[PDB]
């Protein structure tokens, strides 16, 4: 009925949802977002009372939004809760590890160190630090208070039970559940291990920074990173136990009305948001506190859909909270790397890989999705752990938190896996002719294209000038051109031969297609093609036999550089756009040792030292083409110090692809953005 019913868990919660729902009547006009209200006994009824399609929406704190996301309910975010600002939401808050400067000790070896929690029962302080630990604890796990009292020797974990257990309140005795306990709570646990009790304190982000005002203070402490690292403890971000969402509204998968409830909630906190309105507060509790949505919220955000509760909860949160409930460790703890699980994107794909499993001997596993971005959410939450990608995808897949670790080499040398190659350059070529041509001033020349949707020809050059743009319409920029694969009508199609159904089109038909084309653009009509830095040589010196490009000079064409200036093709690799990096096998970070080591091996097998592809499997050749690697693929080399997307790709690179998905939308990397700006 173009009607969202939200869900009350008290009888406080239905009045103010009542409240709610007569206010937004009065303002809304007769055909809008309208709100209806149901009352129930508890969270866990109303999740099942929306999975039962007798309701719509609730808003859940991170456990039990993952309550909500297991079967039959099968429930989704669709609208998060932020505490800051525009520019500084805060909709998520980090758990971290405290511990002093120079401790000796990392997170895998915190057996026999003293810890310090908030309270047992809390999230930061005690569920995700001992769901991330469950394993490294000693049998039996259960009941749980008594085996993180044998893991660590003497700690303080307030409301914990001393009298069994009496080692977990070593440094505050007696376990008191309150303030007057000076080691309970966040400041607490803070100052637990400010005063040398304990050697580590599993607290939140803002913490120590409430604690302590000084930077000066901070600097002699750090934190706690999962990949055995410790860093300082304002970079947080990128050293934490998990990343938590403080409030969130979920709804139905299917058929939830997640357009219909962000709708009702925008023009919500539109009319009754904070300091909106002295009729209505959304955001705060006349009778209880916390009724609806948190009262100390400012606001709300609409959560990317393709989000799930396992992507938005992030991989240590879900880690951790699956071991407290389900409690399953190997049982044979050996320290051999796992099966490689390698993620097919196609039929062909899979079959290959399926062969290659085979081969291997148990060392790889295959797992089939429908997409790329669909393997790189594998990827992220554990589903799969290793997949191949080109530039493109590698940048999605950084800003997802995934990590190149092996990148493909092309060229055939002694010894290829010790030298990455960084691909070759992207450069912008224009003749000699025209001295008035400069990076600045091309808005208004004629250009040459490749082909839309290329690394050189497209996204390095018309990325780098979307500063120059300021919008989408990428035509408008350049009075005329040939970009094969355009409109056809387009203005960049203009210039364009080939034939009547032929024209513009990103194919051989098309004269003006490819490095060899757009320079063929230039040379017959145009002022500027955007190529590679081999283009002019092997079309120059009689090097190409065609008519157009039968007797042309290298020396007749310069490159255009960023700063403005302008020297000979010879110079390439001073003067350049960018460098189009080659296809690169990335993972999660917990995984790069074991694929970097694994897949080493098994290019050793089958890598291209065999020569009968048919008596044995040559893992860089397919039955149809470019299966799981390029076929071209020579080796792959281990990346040394390029193990992340930024130092992979490089400033200019992640640049320019960077501001192009402004205008060419991906729904995993909306999703990734929102967890991590
Ligand atoms: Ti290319």
């Amino acid at each position: 009925d173009k009607t969202v019913r939200w869900c009350a868990v008290s009888e406080h919660e239905a009045t103010k949802c009542q409240s709610f729902r007569d206010h937004m009547k009065s303002v809304i006009p007769s055909d809008g977002p309208s709100v209806a209200c149901v009352k129930k006994a508890s969270y866990l009824d109303c999740i099942r009372a929306i999975a039962a399609n007798e309701a719509d929406a609730v808003t859940l704190d991170a456990g039990l939004v993952y309550d909500a996301y297991l079967a039959p309910n099968n429930l989704k975010p669709v609208v998060a809760e932020f505490y800051g600002s525009k520019e500084d939401p805060q909709t998520f808050y980090y758990a971290v590890a405290v511990v002093k400067k120079d401790s000796g000790f990392q997170m895998n070896q915190l057996r026999g160190k003293k810890s310090c929690h908030t309270g047992l029962g809390r999230s930061a302080g005690w569920n995700i630090p001992i769901g991330l630990l469950y394993c490294d604890l000693p049998e039996p796990r259960k009941p749980l208070e008594k085996a993180v009292a044998n893991f660590f020797s003497g700690s303080c974990a307030p409301c914990a039970d001393g009298t069994d257990f009496p080692q977990l309140c070593q440094l505050c005795p007696g376990c008191g559940c309150s303030t007057l306990n000076q080691y309970f709570g966040y400041s607490g646990a803070f100052k637990c291990l400010k005063d040398g009790a304990g050697d580590v304190a599993f607290v939140k982000h803002s913490t120590i920074f409430e604690n302590l005002a000084n930077k000066a203070d901070r600097d002699q402490y750090e934190l706690l990173c999962l990949d055995n690292t410790r860093k300082p403890v304002d970079e947080y971000k990128d050293c934490h136990l998990a990343q938590v969402p403080s409030h969130t509204v979920v709804a139905r998968s299917m058929g939830g009305k997640e357009d219909l409830i962000w709708e009702l909630l925008n023009q919500a906190q539109e009319h009754f948001g904070k300091d909106k309105s002295k009729e209505f507060q959304l955001f705060s509790s006349p009778h209880g506190k916390d009724l609806l949505f948190k009262d100390s919220a400012h606001g709300f955000l609409k959560v990317p859909p393709r989000m799930d509760a396992k992507m938005y909860l992030g991989y240590e949160y879900v880690t951790a909270i699956r071991n407290l409930r389900e409690g399953t460790c190997p049982e044979a703890p050996t320290d051999e790397c796992k099966p490689v699980k390698w993620c097919a994107l196609s039929h062909h794909e899979r079959l290959k890989c399926d062969e290659w499993s085979v081969n291997s001997v148990g060392k790889i596993e295959c797992v089939s999705a429908e997409t790329t971005e669909d393997c790189i959410a594998k990827i992220m939450n554990g589903e799969a752990d290793a997949m191949s990608l080109d530039g493109g995808f590698v940048y999605i897949a950084g800003k997802c938190g995934l990590v190149p670790v092996l990148a493909e080499n092309y060229n055939k040398s002694d010894n290829c896996e010790d030298t990455p190659e960084a691909g070759y350059f992207a450069i912008a070529v224009v003749k000699k002719s025209a001295s008035d041509l400069t990076w600045d001033n091309l808005k208004g020349k004629k250009s040459c294209h490749t082909a839309v949707g290329r690394t050189a020809g497209w996204n390095i050059p018309m990325g780098l000038l979307y500063n120059k743009i300021n919008h989408c319409r990428f035509d408008e920029f350049f009075s005329e051109g040939c970009a094969p694969g355009s409109k056809k009508d387009s203005s960049l199609c203009k210039l364009c031969m080939g034939s009547g159904l032929n024209l513009c089109e990103p194919n051989n038909k098309e004269g003006y297609y490819g490095y060899t084309g757009a320079f063929r653009c230039l040379v017959e009509k145009g002022d500027v093609a955007f190529v590679k830095h081999q283009t002019v040589p092997q079309n120059t010196g009689g090097k190409n036999p065609d008519p157009w490009a039968k007797n042309l000079n290298e020396k007749d064409y310069e490159l255009l550089c960023l700063d403005g200036t302008r020297k000979p093709v010879e110079e390439y690799a001073n003067c350049h756009l960018a460098r189009a990096p080659n296809h690169a096998v990335v993972t999660r970070k917990d995984k790069e040792a074991c694929v970097h080591k694994i897949l080493r091996q098994q290019q050793h097998l089958f890598g291209s030292n065999v020569t009968d592809c048919s008596g044995n499997f040559c893992l860089f050749r397919s039955e149809t083409k470019d299966l799981l690697f390029r076929d071209d693929t020579v080796c792959l080399a281990k990346l040394h110090d390029r193990n992340t997307y930024e130092k992979y790709l490089g400033e200019e690179y992640v640049k320019a692809v960077g501001n192009l998905r402004k205008c060419s939308t991906s729904s995993l990397l909306e999703a990734c953005t929102f967890r991590r700006p």
